[PDB]
């Protein structure tokens, strides 16, 4: 099965899917984020961050209180499992992580921290 997915942010705070399975026979998983719109990261900044469902609340809130100079995460958050940098306009990053962080029945999610695109900004994912 296929362990990799791309996907974008945007300048209208949306990103492209809002739903990943992760296949159970992958050891790894790589997130490739891109940023096709024309807005710097100071003002649509994007991250892809990876938490328990339960968790991503306080990640967005602890990571709106960290300000820019820290991604929007607040420094050793053990909640997130994974994330990119933060991204601007025209810019790539992309992260790998292992699988087996991850746990069959857990509900994940994933989201973007910059101050008030989680409303907008999220999704599921699952191992399955
Ligand atoms: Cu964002």
């Amino acid at each position: 099965a296929e362990c990799s997915v791309d996907i974008q942010g945007n300048d209208q705070m949306q990103f492209n899917t809002n739903a990943i399975t992760v296949d159970k026979s992958c050891k790894q998983f790589t997130i490739n984020l891109s940023h096709p719109g024309n807005l710097p990261k100071n003002v649509m900044g994007h991250n892809f961050v990876l938490s328990t469902a339960a968790d991503m609340q306080g990640v967005v809130t602890d990571g709106m209180a960290s300000g820019l100079d820290k991604d929007y995460l607040k420094p050793d958050d053990s909640r997130v499992i994974a994330h990119t940098k933060l991204i601007g306009s025209g810019e790539k990053d992309s992260i790998t992580f292992d699988v087996s962080k991850l746990k069959e029945g857990e509900q994940y999610m994933f989201f973007c921290t910059f101050p008030g695109h989680s409303a907008l900004m999220k999704g599921t994912l699952t191992l399955k």
